[PDB]
C-alpha cells in the first residue's frame, strides 16, 4: 500500500518524529512528516538520504530556490561582521531603499520580526490614524473584526454603509488567502480600496506572499491600487526571517513618535535576493512556468478522464478534486461550494508524490521558483499520473460531483 511504501521509505524521519512527539504537540500530515535534513536549488534530501524535487519548501518565500549562491555570500559576508541585532545599520538602510523603489505606494517603512508581526502592526496603525475602532477581514476581540466573504461585492458596499464610519481599515490578501486556495477578484480589492477611501477607511494590501513574486512592483502595481500601508515578508525579506509594514508618510507618521530598526543579516539576504530577481528577469520567468504548470496539469487530468483542476494564478497552482479541468470560473471555490476532498485521499496523493521523489505543499499547492525550468513541470505531471493511478488503486478517487 502506498501508507507502508511510505513508512518503508522515511523510517529516518519516523525516528525522529518519535523524539518530536515527546516534546512538541502533536501531527500539515496524518502517518508523519518528512525530516530533512539538506537542500540546494530545487531540490531536498530527507534524514534517509532520499532526495525529492521540491515545489513548496519555504512557503513562497523561496523565490529563488533553496540556498542561492548570492543570497549565501551576502549573508556569510554580513556574519563575519558579527552584527546579529543592529541599533541601525546601512544594509537595513539599502534594503529598504529597494523596498520604496518597488512600491511607489510605500514611502515610509517599519522593519518588523515577521509576516504576523506586520498585519498587527497595520492594524494598530490604522486604528491609531482614523481613531477608529473596526476592521475589515475576508473569512478563512472579535467584536473589533468584520468579516465579508470574497467576492461579495454587495455584501461590502453594505458593511461601509452599515458601519463606515467606525472603519480604521480593510486589510485585504491578494489572489486570495494562502496566494489564492480561496480565490479573490482584482476587481472586489479594487472595489474596496474605493469603497475604503470613500468612508475614510485605510486600505492595507498583504502583499506577504504577492511581493517580489507577482512582479517586481507588487500586486498593487498590477491591480492598479494604491493601498494606505502594504505588509510584506519572505521574499522582500530574501527568504529569512522578518517583516515589512510601509506606507504613506502621514500614517506612516503614527509610528515613532506618539500616535527595532533590523537585522542585518536577513538585510543582505534581501538586497542579494531583490537584485538577482529584478537582474534575471525572476518574476516573468516564474510567472510563464506556472502557466505552462497549471495547462499541463489541466490536460493531464483531461487526458485521464479525471474531473480535478489545477487553479491559480502566477508563479503558483492548487487543486480542486471534483471540478472538470476546464473550469475558468472559480466561483464554485471562492463561494465554498465544492466538496471538501477527502483527507485520506489527500495525504495519499502527498505519501504517492514523495515515493516518487516529488514533494508540493498542503492539500496540493506548489510554488515554483527562478531555478524551477520546464523539465521539473514535465517531471511533476509526469509523477502525478502514476499518483493518480494509485490512488485509484486504492479507491480513493470519486468521480462524481456534488
Amino acid at each position: 500500500s502506498i501508507l507502508n511504501d511510505y513508512k518503508r521509505k522515511t523510517e529516518g524521519s519516523v525516528f525522529w518524529a518519535q523524539r518530536a512527539r515527546s516534546v512538541m504537540p502533536d501531527g500539515a500530515f496524518d502517518p508523519h512528516g518528512l525530516f530533512i535534513s539538506d537542500a540546494q536549488g530545487v531540490h531536498k534530501t530527507d534524514v534517509d538520504g532520499n532526495v525529492y524535487l521540491d515545489f513548496f519548501g519555504g512557503h513562497g518565500a523561496l523565490v529563488l530556490g533553496h540556498g542561492h549562491p548570492r543570497v549565501n555570500a551576502a549573508i556569510a559576508e554580513a556574519l563575519s561582521h558579527g552584527v546579529q541585532y543592529a541599533a541601525s545599520h546601512p544594509l537595513e538602510v539599502r534594503w529598504a531603499e529597494r523596498i520604496v523603489a518597488a512600491f511607489p505606494s510605500i514611502r515610509k517603512l517599519r522593519f518588523t520580526g515577521s509576516g504576523t508581526e506586520t498585519t498587527l502592526l497595520a492594524l494598530r496603525v490604522a486604528r491609531a490614524f482614523t481613531g477608529r475602532r473596526m476592521i475589515l477581514r475576508f473569512e478563512g476581540t472579535t467584536a473589533n473584526t468584520l468579516l465579508i466573504r470574497p467576492d461579495d461585492i454587495e455584501g461590502m458596499r453594505e458593511v461601509f454603509a452599515n458601519h463606515g464610519s467606525d472603519i480604521a481599515a480593510f486589510i485585504a490578501e491578494p489572489v486570495g488567502s494562502h496566494f489564492g486556495v480561496t480565490p479573490v477578484s482584482d476587481s472586489f480589492l479594487r472595489e474596496g480600496a474605493e469603497l475604503a477611501r470613500q468612508y475614510g477607511a485605510l486600505f492595507i494590501l498583504d502583499e506577504v506572499i504577492s511581493g517580489f513574486r507577482v512582479g517586481n512592483h507588487g500586486m498593487q502595481a498590477l491591480l492598479d491600487v494604491q493601498p494606505d500601508l502594504t505588509c510584506l515578508a519572505k521574499a522582500s525579506a530574501g527568504g529569512l526571517p522578518g517583516g515589512i509594514l510601509g506606507g504613506r508618510e502621514d500614517v506612516m507618521g503614527v509610528l515613532s513618535r506618539g500616535s527595532f530598526t533590523g537585522n542585518p543579516i536577513t538585510a543582505a539576504a534581501a538586497i542579494a535576493a531583490i537584485d538577482t530577481i529584478l537582474e534575471d528577469d525572476v518574476c516573468a520567468k516564474i510567472n510563464d512556468l506556472g502557466q505552462f504548470a497549471r495547462e499541463a496539469m489541466n490536460h493531464l487530468f483531461a487526458r485521464k478522464g479525471l474531473n480535478w483542476l489545477a487553479y491559480g494564478r502566477f508563479s503558483g497552482f492548487h487543486l480542486m478534486p471534483g471540478l472538470p479541468p476546464n473550469t475558468t470560473d472559480t466561483g464554485s471555490i471562492t463561494r465554498a461550494e465544492v466538496a471538501r476532498p477527502d483527507v485520506k485521499m489527500i495525504a495519499a496523493m502527498r505519501m504517492a508524490l514523495i515515493l516518487e521523489g516529488v514533494d508540493i505543499g498542503g492539500r496540493g499547492s506548489v510554488f515554483l521558483s527562478a531555478q524551477h525550468e520546464r523539465e521539473h513541470v514535465e517531471h511533476l505531471v509526469t509523477t502525478f499520473d502514476r499518483v493518480l493511478d494509485r490512488l485509484a488503486d486504492e479507491n480513493l478517487l470519486s468521480w462524481q460531483g456534488t
